Formats: C-alpha cells, structure tokens, sequence
C-alpha cells in the first residue's frame, strides 16, 4: 500500500524467495577464459559475456567466444533447464593510453613530470618522462589543465605548454603501471568516435555473430549511427548499447537514447569527467529515462572492485550495487572482477546475492502505477495488451507472464511496465533469446520443438513448454494462475491476445 | 512533477540546486578541528552538531573542546538574524572486548560529565536491547532528562531487537561499518533502509555514521562511490549525516564539511516530497490530538497554497518535531527562546531553528507577532521566501498552551 | 475527471449523442395487442414484452404472445438490424381483498373519521359489509398482526388501526375517512403476511409460461428467500433457464432484501404499492438501496409503477415524471418498466418514444468512470479467469477508448459479468442461443445480437465470423467506425471451461 | 458504495443540512401558526408579492418577527428567521369568473379578449387577460398555457384585439390564473412600476433577500440592484429561472446574482418537459461550483394543499433536489393557502433529513477542491480538509459579514458549520447556504480579544451540544481572524470539547 511501510518490513534474517530479476553481465578475460570455469559461471548466474577489445587480438577473442558457446551448449541436452548466454563486444573507442616502463614507477607529489609525444620514449616511461598515443594533446589543453592517469588515481597539472611535450606537476601520486588510460576533462578531444580499429572490431563482431555491442565514449546521436552503418545490413539485428562516460554524453543524453538500443552507465569514467557529487544524479537521471523509453540500462565499473584480490566484497560496494538495482537498472556489469580477478566465480556468486536481496526492497506496484500514467494515450494493440497483461498480473497474483514472441518486441514492451511476476519469453529464435537478457524481468526460454501444423497446436505446445520451465524454476505451482500473451492469426503483426490460464 | 520517475527524469547536473540543504551535518571534533578558527569555518560551511568521541582523551581534553565549540559558536551571536545554533554531542565509549554491562564504569563517569557540561545529546554505544536504553536513561537522571538518547546500532542483536530500542530511545544511529563486520555485507543496506524507514514512521531522528567520506582524511576530494553512498543515505529518509575521521584527525576537515553540504544539497533535488507526505498521512493513526491534527494540516497547506516555509513557535521543540515527521518540502522555521531546543532541533531533518533573544511581551498576541516577524526576517535573509510569498504560522492559542493548535495562512510583509 | 464538471457543462439545446443503455420493458394490453402497433413499438425502443397475468385468461395472453413474436420476426430477414424481443410473465400473486357491501358490488358506504369498525373471518359476512362490519378472504389475519398495527384498504386511501385482537375477529379504529366499495385490495405495513408464495392460479400461470417458452418471470409479492425457490420448483427442470425477477412490494421485502437477491436472478422495485406500505419519505432510500445492492451483486434491477402515468391521457408527460424516470436510471437501474402507458392508454407509441428520449438524456448525466472505479475495489479477490478477464476488458474500454466490448457468449454469463463492472462502451453479446439474446436485455449496457450462421468447423473461423458479425452491427448502429478499436472476449478451445481470452482488435 | 448500507428502519443519524423556505399566506399568517412552523424547521419566510396589498404584507412581516422574537429569551435554542420578497415581474393573468370555476373541454373553442368590459365576465366561451400587447407577439398555431400549464390552448384565428383559440388540453379554470406564452417576444418590462414600488417597500421593511421573478439576462439583475440601490446593498438577490432564455443566458445571470432559484414548474412549460431534469442538475452544479446558493422551487409537495401526506413521487422528487446539491428547497401553496401547513414543514424536515443519509460528503469535497483556482480561502479549504481527517463535530466560524462561513459551505463539509455573529442580518441570510447553522451572539464585546473568542466558542459549543452536533470529548474546528479590526479569516485552531 505504501513504499515507506514496504521498507519497514525488510528483514535481514528472512531469506529472499524473490527471483533475481536483473541480468548479470561478466567481462571474460584471462582468469575466466577456460571452458570449465565458464560452465560454473553460467550456473552461478551469468547472462551476458562481455569481451573488452581494448586489449587482445581478434584471434584471442575468437577462441574466447568459442569457449563461451561450448560451455553454454553443454546444457542444450536439457532444454527445460537450458539458459541462453549472450555475447557482447565492447569497443576500444577514442582512448588515450600511456607507454611502457624501462628496464611500475612511484610518483611523488609536487614532482616534475614531462609528458612527451616523442616515440623514442614510447617504451621508456619513468618518474620524469611519460609517453601517450594522443598526438593532438598539446593542441586541446592549456596551462593549468588537469591530466588524469589510470582510473584518475594519478592527477597532473600543466605548468607549461610545449611543442611535443607537456610539463606537469604531480598532484596525486601512486603506482604508475604500463599502458594506463588518460583522461582530459574539459578538453576538445578531436579523436573520431569510430576509429579504423573500431571498424575492424565491429565487422569481426558481425562475423562472430555477436548479440550486442557496447560502444565506448558515445557523445552524440551521429556517433551511434556511425556504429549502425559499420554493422550494416548483416548486423541490423545486433543491439547497440551506447556507453556514457563523459559530460557531453550526459548533456546530450536524449539524442543518444533515441538513437540507441540501450545505455551503459560507466560511473567510474564519468566520475573523472564530472564532479563526484553529481555522478549519483546522472546515474539516477539516465536510468530513469531509459525506464521511461523502455530501453535497457546497464551499470558498469566500480561494482565489486575489491573482489579482485579478496573473496568477499566490502560494505560500501554491496550498498552501491544494490542502490543501482533500486534505481531501476536492467543489468549490472562486472569488469576486472571476472576478467583478471583471483576470485571470478565468487564475484558472480556475490552479485547474484546482492541483486537478489535488492529485489525485496523494490516496490513494483508504484513503478507500474507511474509508468502507465506517462505511457502515451495510444490505440496500439500490443501496447494495450502490454498494459492489460501487467495490470492482470498484479490482480491475479500471477506466477508469470508467458509471452510468445519471434522478435522479442512484445516481451520487451511488457518489461517496460515492470511487473512482480517474471516474464517467460518463449521463442524459436536463438538470438532474441540471448538479447532478451538486456531487459529486466524477462526470463528467456528457447523452444527447440518444430513449428506445429495447426496454429492452436503450436501455441498450446509453446505455452506448455513455458509452463514446465516455470514450474522447474519455482515461479509457480499447480494451483497457480498465469497470463499468456500471443497473437491471434499466423502472421499477426500484433501480439494482442491475452488469456488468463490456470497452471496444470 | 506528478511522478517519481518523472522527477528522476527531469534531474539536471548542470542546474544549480534550488532547494536548501535539509539534511543535518554532524562532525567529530578532534585534534584537526579542535581550534576555534577551524570550528568557526565549519559552522559557516554547514556544521550543525559537534561530536566528541569519548573512546579517547581525558575529561580535561574534552571540556577544552566543548569550550572551543561554544567560543566559535557565540562569535556569531552578535547577529541574531544570521546566528546558527550549534549542538554538542557526547559519543560514549561503550563496552569493548554478549552480556557485558550496558553502561561501563567509564561510561557512567562520561555520562554524568555530559550533564555537567550541558551536552545536547548522547550517542549510546553498542545498544542491544531496551534495558540498555533504560540504563542510560537511569544514569542521566532528572538533571539529564531533556538530553536526547541516540542509540547506536552496532551488532546483529541490535538489528533483531530494533523495535524495543526505538520506542525507548529519542533517536537512532546506524553504524554501517560496525554493522558490516557483524552481519554479511550484502545485507547491511537492507538493515540500513529498514531502520531509517522505521525511524521516519516513528517520528524519531535517524543518523548515518561510519564509512561516509573516509578518503577525505588524506585527499581534498571524495571518491564518486562515497558521493553516491552519502546521497542514497539521505534519500532513504535520514535526518543527519555524521562525519568521523574526516573532521577529527584528517588533513582536510574544513573541506569535508563543505563537501558534505554539496552532496546533501544535491541529493535534495532527487527527493519527492509529494509521495513522502501522502504516505506518512495515510500510515499515521488518525488524530485525534489537536497538535498532530494541526501539524498535518500545515504540511498539507505547504503544498496546497505553495508556501515558502512553516513558521513554528515552539518551546520544547516537540511541535516542530511533529511537523518534521511528515517531511514537508518547505523548511520548518522553529522559533524558540530556549537555547537547548534550538540546538537539539538539528537532529530533525527540515528544521531551521532560530534563537529568539528578545524579551517576552506582556501581551501574548504582541509577543507572537514579534516572534513571527523575527522568523520573517530570518527566512528572507536565508532566501527561503520573499515579500510576495505566503507562509504557514503555527502557534498555541493562549499564554501557556498544551497544544500548538493554532494555524495561520499569513502573507509575507 | 469531475462528476460535478459533467453536470456543469450539460446543454439542453444539445441533442443526446450518448446512446440509450438502459433496457425498456412495456406492458402489452388492449391498446397495443395489434401486430401493427407491436411492430412500431419495437422500432421505438421496446426490448421486453410484459404480460400482466393479473387480468385476462390464458387464451387471451397466448394470442398477445403470438402477436409479439409475429411483430418481432418480421425484422428477421436482416440479421444485422434484428433486435431480439424478450417475453415476460408478471404473476398475479397473493392478495387480500374485501367482501361485498350490502349485496351489490357497486354499492358504496361512507366511513367516519375516528369511528370504530370490526373485521371478521366468518364467511357469513362475505356479501354483507356495511359501516361497522367488514370481511377479508385472508384467513390468517390475526396471527400476523398485533395490537396497534396498521390496515390499509383500497390502495392505501383508507387506513385503520387495530385496538383489540381475537381468535378470528378484529375490532379496529378508522383514521383516514372516505367511500368504501366492494372487493378491494388490503395492505398490512410491517406485517409478515404468510400467504403462499404461489397461488393456485400462479401454479397454472407459471406452467403456462414454460409452454409458451417465456424468458423471464416477474414473481409478485416476494417477502423471503423461500418464496423465490417456491417459484423455482414450480417452473421445474423444464423451466430451469427461465430467469426469476423478484418483485419487492411490501416492507418485509425491503427488510429481507439480501436473502431475496441471493436467491433470485433479478429484482423489480414496484415503487407504487411499495409506497402504500412504507412511508413516502423512505421509498426513495429503499429504491436507492436496492438498486445499489443489485449493481454490487451483478444482478439486474428494474424500476416499475408511477413512471409516465399521465401519458395514458396526454401525448406529453409532466416534468416530475420526466425527472423521476431519469433519477431511476441515474441510480443504476438496468431496465425501466411501463405499465398502463403502453397497456391500456391512449398514446402507447408516444410513451415508448418518450422513454427512449429520457433514458438517453439521463445517460449523459451518468459518470461512467466512477461506476467501474467503485465496483473494482469492492470485487472480492478471486483467481477465476472468467471474472479476471472481465475486469481487464472493462479496464481497456476506458484505456483505449473502445467503441464496444464484443463478448462471444452461449448462456449470457460472460456478457453479464462484463456488464457488472459498467463500462461506457456497449457490450455486444454475440450469441447463437435465441433465449440468451432475449434475456440479455435485462442487463444495462448489453446490446445482444443473434448469430444465425452455421457453426464453422474451424474454431478460429467461427470466432472471426461471429466477431465480424458484431463488427457489422456495431457500424450499422453507429457505435464505432473504421478508425476505432474494439475489445473481443472469447474462449480458448472448442468447449472451453472459461472465457479467459481477451483481444485488442482494430475495426476493419 | 454507502448506498448499500442504507436502511429505512434506522432513524437518520445526521442533521438536516439544507434550508427550508416557506411561503406565508392566509393559512400561515397567524403568530400562533408561525411559532410552530419555526419549531418544525422553517428558516426563511417568503412573501409572494404577486398578491395582496402592502398593508397585508407588512402585518405578515410583523407576525413573522413577533413569532421569531418569542424564542429570543434562550440564545442557545434561538433560531434566526429570514424574510424574503418574491416579486411579481412580467406576469400574464386571466380575468374573473362571472356568477367559481368553469369546465374547459378538449376540442372546444375559447375566445381571448382584451376588452375591459369583459374583464370580470370570464367563462367557457370568452376569456380576458392583462397583457395588452398579446396580439402583436403571438401567431396562429402558437400555444397559450393557462394556470401553471394545466390548461393549454392553440391559436386558430388572430384579430385586432381578440384571439380565437381551440382548447387542446382541458380542465378547470379558476380566477386570475397565470398565463404562459412560450417562444413569444414578451415585451413586458423586467422591472414594472409595481416591481419598483414593491422593492422599495422591501428595503423599508428591512428584508434579507429578494426573489427576482422572470430573469432572462444579466441586465435584469442589474436593474433590480439599481432599484434596491444604496440603502439595500446588503439584500441578497436571488434570480428565478422560469423560462428558456434564463437557461441559455445562465452564466451571465449567476455572475450578477447573489443566488439562483430553479422554478421547475414554470420551466417545464417554457421548455420540453423531458429536458428539465438536466437543466435542474446543470443550474445547481454551476451554483455549487461558483459558491452561490441555489434554491429549488415549485412542484415540491403540491398534494399537501389538499392531503395531510405527500405521495411517494413527491418525496422522491424533493429528496433528489437535495441530492443534486441544492442549498434550499422552497414550499409554495403547501404553506401559503394549504389545509395542512404545519405538516408540510415537518415532511420537508423528514425528507431532507432522509436524503442527507444518501449524500457522500467526501466525494463532493474532493471534487470541489480540484476545481478551485487568498488566505481566507486557503484556511477555508484546510478547515474542511481537517473536518474529515479528525472526524470533527463542527466547524465554528466567527464572522461579521457571513462571507467566511460561506467560503466553508462552498466546499460542502459533513460537519455542521456554526456561524457565530453579532450581525442580525447575516444570521438570517446564512440559511441560504447549505450546512450552515447560524447563531446570533448578543453578548457584549469583551475588551480582551482572546477573551471575546473563548466566550463565543463556548457559546457555539453550548449550541452544538444542545443540537446534538457534538458532545464532551469531541473535536471542533474554529475559524477566526488574528486581531480586532482584521483582514482575512486566516486563523484555524483545533479545540477539544470540554
Ligand atoms: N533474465 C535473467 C534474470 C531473470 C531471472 C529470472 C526471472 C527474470 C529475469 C536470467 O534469466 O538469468
Ligand atoms: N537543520 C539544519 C539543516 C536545515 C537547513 C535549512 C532548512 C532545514 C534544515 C540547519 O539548520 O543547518
Ligand atoms: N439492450 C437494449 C439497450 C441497449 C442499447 C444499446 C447498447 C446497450 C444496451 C437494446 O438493445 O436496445
Ligand atoms: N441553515 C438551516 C439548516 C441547517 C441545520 C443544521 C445544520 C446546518 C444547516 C438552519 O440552521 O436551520
């Protein structure tokens, strides 16, 4: 009845029998590359596998994808318990990176550091000289500008502008390693959004059959469509997730969202570009707008960073990941925790626990009450059935909303209204089953059975397939009642048929 | 905005904060912030309550600090319009290494010292049950009966028996770091949200402590994860935010106070006051106490006739406290001649307490107008409202009233 | 959003664009028995034909019923524009009547105000009544009345108060004076009269209704729940599908309304003779209470008597009658019954036309959204698919501003449960059962249509044909057009257990 | 819905919140009868200036005030009684029957004449009326209605000074009966010479309200306001809507008028009889939205002129007027010339008290809140809002001009509004507004302001406990100013009943 009293009833000693509705995306790297480890990671709750193309070769990532798909299809023998695992391609984009250390160096406060463009010191960086790959650096920043190196752990101040160099004073010190990312906040970064390397990697994704692309450093709508053109006709089905990681992306969010399939909120990279006391507002703004438009939103960076070396996360991390879920994030991404961490499996397992516990603190009723009031007054048959199905899901105490779909668009439209009941998406399309994980609350199942001659025989077969899996995952028992969404005729165009069927 | 989602959607990071910072700021005063000149700058920056950790330091050491807090505070007493009341808190040591005594021999000595030093509130450490709260109440006695007891939840048993503690206490402190080692980390946020929620329902203050801005001890800027951690705590419905080592021994104490003001004022824009009040009105037991009736009616009017503030003429503070439990968007200007209640009012979120130093007029009605006019001048100076605006004034009916039942819709002169 | 706003922007110069959703029942007597008149009455609005079995023999009514069906089936050649006409049998019921005054049945004796009068059960006085002595055919008068009770003679014009009780005699005091004729109705306010639910004639009349294949029975003078089941048992297994509408005619019927409603299919509020029993300042509350309780239950309620009585002699009704009928519609009544206006009056056609005008004007004053909003919260929590799909269809009817709700029903039940929640859009009940199409008129909002097409062997095609049939009628009646969107409720597979399927379909 | 919870056996547990206006004629003129009428529930006494001399009405007013001030000994039980003046206006009236009523039969021929020799010789064949310009404004086929529309005539032949009509709807024709000409450009002045003399007499008699007959446009109300002028600036003008143009140009009339009377009987003749119920609901609704009193008149308990008990159709009609949101309901011939005048007022009190049980006050308030676009208004909303929240027994309002209490009644609370006033005229005028229980304070003004309020609140608290509005332990809401000689009624205090 009230959100306030809903928070008052939260018991920590009471185990949560609420399904972990958010999708877990894991960055696959050197520590989780093997087939055997991936098998366990899928069981723990991995839904999407991210491949970071900032490092490694095409051949390296090709073997990674093979290991991901081998571990996934090891459960294909049992379609009742099978889980679709999506493949993701994270682009490098316009990055500025440091060189190599001669022979990690320790930087002291107030010390003079010379950032050069001379390729003689490319692989000879020390406590005095530094090299980076952005040739137009002295043309974009003036005297007094702040240069951030390695997650913004090392901060510099330009004392004097040079020709092919920059004289900087160290404000924040630390262990400066090789090949580290460089940030220039408030600079006219004139690097292309889609570099020549990005064009190579994006086309490789088309050939490796990726389900989604995480496009880095997206600043405007024209950037998104440049990624759309590179994917072309053969990659028209691949979902483009635009990563917001600077101030311009926050400023021009409306045009980015309207051009993109989804948005990734990189809170670490954003925290360096914009002031720290404003990042929480940007996260809550961007997630809320993605909820309004009904497009997937992923939270990345600074999630469980402590789990790279320790088998347990801290308090602040557990609270921060949970608050992202409460904001309305569809997915939450693990970076170095699963990529190169000492405890990759535990990083996935803890994420399942943190997200599942956050589910109890979500007041679903209000979300649907509010989303239907902003839902445009339309006569769209699918949209009217989507509202009606979620409306009926709350009133019938429904175990699930079974949605029969080919494209996924009808199942995605149900997810927009955020129901308590999990949305079982029945499909024969393997890609749309993988891509369904981007959305919160959608439980995708892949029907392997052939298309039945009669239309009614096919629907009842797919409904009974979803009924079996829903009972297997404990969503609903025998005496429960669920909602089924289908079309009316073969080649319908609209998923407008809603029926309230009791579970056999 | 008609919608909480719409309220989140319209948020703009480039837009300067329009709403004043309703959250309370509590600072641990130690070696770094002990000096009068530093304390003066913290009061200007936004410090409301001064904390003294009795885990270390002698009674001589703390009495010198309390004197310095009051030396810094009373320098602003020259301007009654701009003067800010600063509360003095006493954080008791608490038994450390369970049926260990609720109040140790040192704690009893420290508590009685607080009564002598005229402290405003006690942060009772390691509270596990209701008998622990009553034992602290016993030590304070009749001389410290107006001192507020804020129970510190630090263990698993503190969470399990929270309801008997809250009813007995005057307020609650969520020690998040201390709770983090006692219970699993993936559960602390739920415990934090439950406690803050139940405190909001009860009408009793709630404070968030430990692991707020720990990085500001050595660095002049916080990590963005801390900025989120502080903001969400405020967004849960917390009244006050407590800084520990950032102000006590850290290298950047003044910067920590200013950063606390910036985060909490930014988190203020993400708060939906329409939902908070409507839910608190529904869940509240329907009257029939004339004050609770007038408190609800005033908060509803603050939205309906779009008021700039709620002026409350209170003596003990309880009236402004019962208006604060319903969470209005407009600030609650609590006018009082009592210094202690002006100091203790910072515990409640949304209250701007002002100390009236004017003499009591022989005619009651004239004294009310004088107290109201003072609140108008303060409100205009703080930029809460202007001449054209309308405010809601709350008073008692006659000299020596048991109720604050009188309500006035009054245009600003 | 405001109900007051609706009243503020009402215009009398503006004709009603809102459709008349409340069913019209007409009594067929001497003035309207002719097929030609019955043809014109169906055109004007008539939905249900009422036969008053209080007068006229079985032979007389059988011709009228035949005449009603002759006039109805003349429009059968066009399935799109055909309107089913229901047959209603109004029973005579139990009635207390006096004897004859001093011989002849035309003789009339004056009665003093404040004088003593005696009532006897001795049958020797049955044709020997005067100023002092009166006779009643009710043999059990003494055991239902007590000292100080009221006895009303002839439509409540003569009131009496009993002073002393006996074994089979009553001495009474006269309060209301006037002339007293022979064999006239007697009323007992607040008294639990134990006359049998069905009279010996009613047993004959109810069996006759089954033989004439009636749709509904207006069971007269219902006082308790067992009275309804008495009529039910008489109609038997053969007349199980005949709807029983209980008539509330006295104080006991109002007091024991809940048990009557839970035992009946519908309710009739006969305000006229109910006004004789209970005081005038309480009749309107009884009317508003009973109609409200019927809406919550989801069972039809009809208002009767004192409707357009002036139209028996005049071509136009009075203001008070126009407002009285409109208020009854606004209370939430499903049907509105005409008595002497259509039966024995001078202007039976002008009466049916006027009823269409008032009931259509009242529809504008009704705020449809609120009716559903208050009925949604009061609906007890149930996981029954048939009721759960019904709430979703009415939810969408306001959401996507639908032209109509198309319901494929066989027994009527599916359409009834949708009508319970009162949507603005009409409920087109597509049925193959002729009786279902006729009985549906009892519910407000239901526009029944009779599909005469053969059952298509492919189930999906049989639905599409019935849906396209409703789509054809909907355009013809002007409920919706090409651009509009409608809601369709169906089963799932041939011989479905529930009507669980709902569709949002555009109009071709 | 609380409609299902209604019970006819249980006595009404709520006060009769609507006002009762009774017409005073020969059958209720006496002081003895008037006393019992005030006891039975009469609030406003209407004087119909269509009949009787100025000498006749002055004695009637005297008798009303003599009967009212007999209860003045007990200020707790005292009820203020208002005096109303109903103007004649543009009326058309028949002549006098020679030799008594004549029988008019359907199909017969009746001649309408303007001959002054025939003005007192009216019969079955010939009939005289006072409208001298009837020939110029009426046409062949036009309908002429006589005696409140009971008798109808259709014009068959026109003449220079005569009209030949056919009797369409027959009946019994009395003397000096009212004549209607629907759809005719009646060039009779809105304010006649008699109307000027009657209004000036009203000011002389110190009347509280004027019932303005046959108002078609806004300038008709302004013309009445001019005749009252400076001396009668505080007399409330209630415009009667009796014709079609009054409905068409309603928004301009309401703006110029203090209140509205819905003459349903006259309206049912001038417009189609079926569309009247919509007009009644529209005019009441617009009056409730504007915060001005609306009265329902004519065809209330008409059968009570002859019978001691009304029909159920009359009871259901009178109740529905209240249920539409009417402030007052007026009796005409039932109390003026009827055989049972006292019983008519008692039925009125019963019906309106029973109809009160079927009103959902929370619905009305939540709807009137949103349509509202000032400290006095803001405090008026808050008082009604709180009255539901703390189940208040009453809303006590200290008022001088009455406006403060009128602002409260506008939002239609469930709790009775007790208006404490020292102004006698505002105490009498307060009956126009629904849910306002006016009470006249005759106590001297206390030197200390807070003392004057606490004494007045105690006076209202004694009245409320006597009327059964509340008791010890209940909660009331008090509305006052802040100081003596103040602007706004912005003070709201919640006070428990001792
Ligand atoms: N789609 C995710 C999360 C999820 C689980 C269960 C129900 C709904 C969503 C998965 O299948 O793992
Ligand atoms: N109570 C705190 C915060 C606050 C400011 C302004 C209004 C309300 C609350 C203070 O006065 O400093
Ligand atoms: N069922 C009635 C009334 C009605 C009309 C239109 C829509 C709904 C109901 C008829 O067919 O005439
Ligand atoms: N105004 C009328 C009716 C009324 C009675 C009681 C309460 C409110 C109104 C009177 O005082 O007599």
């Amino acid at each position: 009845d009230t959100f306030l009293e809903h928070m008052c009833r939260l018991d920590i000693d009471s185990p949560p029998i609420t399904a972990r509705n958010t999708g877990i995306i894991c960055t696959i790297g050197p520590a989780s590359r093997s087939v055997e480890t991936l098998k366990e990671m899928i069981k723990s709750g991995m839904n999407v596998a991210r491949l970071n193309f900032s490092h490694g070769t095409h051949e390296y990532h090709a073997e990674t994808i093979k290991n991901v798909r081998t571990a996934t299809e090891s459960f294909a023998s049992d379609p009742i318990l099978y889980r679709p695992v999506a493949v993701a391609l994270d682009t490098k984009g316009p990055e500025i990176r440091t060189g190599l250390i001669k022979g990690e160096v320790e930087l002291k406060k107030g010390a003079t550091l010379k950032i050069t463009l001379d390729n003689a010191y490319m692989e000879k960086c020390d406590e005095n000289i530094l090299w980076l790959d952005y040739k137009n650096i002295c043309k974009v920043v003036e005297v007094g500008s702040k240069i951030y190196v390695d997650d913004g752990l090392i901060s510099l101040q330009v004392k004097q502008k040079g020709a092919d160099f920059l004289v900087t004073e160290v404000e924040n010190g630390g262990s400066l390693g090789s090949k580290k990312g460089v940030n220039l906040p408030g600079a006219a970064v004139d690097l292309p959004a889609v570099s020549e390397k990005d064009i190579q990697d994006l086309k490789f994704g088309v050939e490796q059959d990726v389900d989604m692309v995480f496009a880095s450093f997206i600043r405007k709508a024209s950037d998104v469509h440049e990624v759309r053109k590179v994917l072309g006709e053969k990659g028209k089905n691949i979902k483009i997730i635009s990563k917001i990681e600077n101030h311009e992306g926050v400023r021009r969010f409306d045009e980015i969202l309207e051009a993109s399939d989804g948005i990734m909120v990189a809170r670490g990279d954003l925290g360096i570009e914009i002031p720290a006391e404003k990042v929480f507002l940007a996260q809550k703004m961007m997630i809320g707008r993605c909820n309004r438009a009904g497009k997937p939103v992923i939270c990345a960076t600074q999630m469980l960073e402590s789990m790279i070396k320790k088998p347990r996360p801290t308090r602040a991390e557990g609270s921060d990941v949970a608050n992202a879920v409460l904001d309305g994030a569809d997915c939450i991404m693990l970076s170095g925790e699963t990529a190169k961490g000492d405890y990759p499996l535990e990083a996935v397992r803890m994420q399942n626990l943190i997200a599942r516990e956050a589910e109890a603190a979500i007041y679903h009723l209000q979300l649907f009450e509010e989303l239907r009031r902003l839902a445009p007054i339309t006569s769209d048959p699918t949209e009217a059935t989507a509202v009606g199905a979620v409306e009926a899901s709350f009133k019938c105490c429904s175990g699930a909303i079974i949605v029969l779909t080919k494209s996924g668009r009808s199942a995605h439209q149900v997810a927009r209204y955020r129901p308590r009941a999990p949305i079982i998406a029945v499909t024969r399309n393997p890609q749309t089953a993988r891509q369904a994980h981007l959305y919160r609350g959608i439980f995708p199942v892949l029907c392997k059975d052939p298309v039945q001659e009669a239309w009614a025989e096919d629907v009842d077969l797919r409904v009974n397939f979803a009924m079996n899996v829903g009972k297997a995952r404990g969503f609903f028992k025998k005496g429960d009642v669920v909602i089924v969404l289908t079309g009316w005729r073969p080649g319908s165009g609209f998923t407008n048929t809603m029926r309230v069927v009791p579970v056999p």
